[PDB]
């Protein structure tokens, strides 16, 4: 029965859908809980700054200030960040689906070329990202081969070592691809320890908020700083690519433990019910 | 044999790397060619607006005036309505917008228009995405499967209609691939674009632009459906959410198709180069 297999699939999809919808509701409340207060204090202090500017300076009134604000808002639409170097940056953001968006095409023509460029670029880059990831994955293979002959054969059996190996991949991976670049971002880019990691994650996950852009701030980079972040991204995006895939498998493993843990809990409702 | 193929793989990756390097170069030159002129005309006229306002009031704090703008821009990263008229203010972290924000996180669209300002929200965003992204991955795959089978039912209808005697199985696949694109761009691109134009006030190009930038998960943020306050009947926002679920599913397959074409154009060109080397000399 073909429609029976499809009923099993829609049952699976529909539950995950709710888990997602539920995951959204939970997060939506946690963010508002965290961000709501700062918005009020920050939005109240900005109000004190308008009232203080007209009081401190009789020179300016409400008639000139509103006209001023209208010009700054328009300045948001504009912002050279389209020079040879920044555009090459823009292209990278386009084909990686990071899209920080701080610099986006404002021309009807640039919008058309961006569309085409993206549709052709993103798949192209995917092949590269696949090879880079494959290379890095095999490099990792040579490393664990050296480690699997030292202290794998000794005490603990090989059945539980696969758990130890996965921890090594995360340890080093976090150090090289997260820790080191975050350290560098802090000093060079001036970002706090947290803001550094925040950038690393929101970037290598292709989220790309744009609130933190390494090399985006306008002042004083080193000669080879920008080229090194490019390489970090090519290899960084591949790392989270695997990491995100691993976390995915953790979920399909767990999803079963909870699904049978619910069958257990119902079971010992069942017989516990018949013994009464 | 094991290490032989390894040496062979690096050969392919290195060539693709260079192709990408060259692809970024050509792109960079094409964007700055398009965007550089308008950047200049806008940056010269803005200087005209600052000079026009400098001599306007001799009693201004001249040098400290440019410091004020720095404070406004620094405040623009977060939602700010700094105007005397209509002091009433709408929250961008309310229950409805924060829900949106989470959707942008787990879909890796990241419009960035509204991002966490708090050290706590940032630490939760990290955890949220790391677990959220992979989770939403399964959903998108499930919605990819469902939407796919519903298509397999539709083509099973047309494959017995146009089918006649003396037909080839390999050539009909090209027909199906076209109808997939056709109806796809209609429902998930054409239809939503038109709605975006009227309801959201966007131009026909800005709507398509938004769609492509969004459903490819690029997420500039320069255009966001439902961003401005306007009215939003509320028959609208829920739809957009659904469109996103399926629209992301659609491009996922579309983008994966283009990759197959590129791979194809890759072999034809690679043997076309072997042909040209074979003969070409004469
Ligand atoms: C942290 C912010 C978000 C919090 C996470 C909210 C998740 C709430 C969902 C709880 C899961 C129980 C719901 C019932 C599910 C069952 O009908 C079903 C099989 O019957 N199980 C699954 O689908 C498989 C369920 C797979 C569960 C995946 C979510 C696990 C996240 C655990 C959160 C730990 C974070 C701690 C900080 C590092
Ligand atoms: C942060 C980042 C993202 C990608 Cl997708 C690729 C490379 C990259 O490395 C930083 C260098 N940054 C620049 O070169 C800039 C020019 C104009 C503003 S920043
Ligand atoms: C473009 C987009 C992307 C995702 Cl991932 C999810 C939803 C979404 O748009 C739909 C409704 N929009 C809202 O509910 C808003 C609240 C505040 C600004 S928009
Ligand atoms: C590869 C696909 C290229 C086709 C994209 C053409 C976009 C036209 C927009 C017209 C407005
Ligand atoms: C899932 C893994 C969660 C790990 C949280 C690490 C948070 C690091 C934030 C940086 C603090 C300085
Ligand atoms: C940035 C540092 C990345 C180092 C990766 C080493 C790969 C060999
Ligand atoms: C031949 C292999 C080298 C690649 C040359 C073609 C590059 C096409 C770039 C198209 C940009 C749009
Ligand atoms: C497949 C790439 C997307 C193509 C979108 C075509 C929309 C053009 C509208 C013309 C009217
Ligand atoms: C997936 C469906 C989610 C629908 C959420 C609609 C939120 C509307 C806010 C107004
Ligand atoms: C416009 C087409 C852009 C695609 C460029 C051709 C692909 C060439 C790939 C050959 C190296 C593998
Ligand atoms: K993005
Ligand atoms: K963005
Ligand atoms: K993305
Ligand atoms: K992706
Ligand atoms: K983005």
């Amino acid at each position: 029965s073909d429609s029976a297999i499809n009923v099993m699939k829609w049952k699976t999809v529909s539950t995950i859908f709710l888990v997602v919808v539920l995951y959204l509701i939970i997060g939506a409340t946690v963010f508002k809980a965290l961000e709501q207060p700062q918005e009020i204090s920050q939005r109240t202090t900005i109000v004190i700054q308008r009232e203080k500017f007209l009081r401190a300076h009789p020179c300016v009134s409400d008639q000139e200030l509103d006209e001023l604000i209208q010009q700054i808002v328009a300045a948001i639409n504009a912002g050279s960040h389209w020079d040879l170097g920044s555009s090459f940056f823009f292209a990278g953001t386009v084909i990686t689906t990071i899209g920080f968006g701080n610099i986006s095409p404002r021309t009807e023509g640039g919008k058309i070329f961006c569309i085409i460029y993206a549709l052709l670029g993103i798949p192209l880059f995917g092949f590269l990202l696949a090879g880079v990831g494959d290379q890095l994955g095999t490099i990792f293979g040579k490393g664990i081969a050296k480690v699997e002959d030292t202290f794998i054969k000794w005490n603990v059996s090989q059945t539980k070592i696969r758990i130890i190996s996965t921890i090594i991949f995360i340890l080093f991976g976090c150090v090289l691809f997260v820790a080191l670049p975050a350290v560098i971002f802090k000093h060079i880019e001036g970002w706090s320890a947290l803001d550094a990691i925040y950038f690393v994650v929101i970037t290598l996950t292709t989220i790309g908020f744009g609130d933190y852009v390494a090399g985006g701030s306008d002042i004083e980079y080193l000669d080879f700083y920008k080229p090194v972040v490019w390489f970090w991204i090519l290899v960084g995006l591949a790392y989270f690519a695997a990491v995100l895939s691993m976390i995915g498998d953790w979920l399909r493993v767990i999803a079963k433990k909870t699904k049978e843990a619910v069958g257990e809990f119902r079971a010992h409702a069942a017989e516990w019910t018949a013994n009464v």
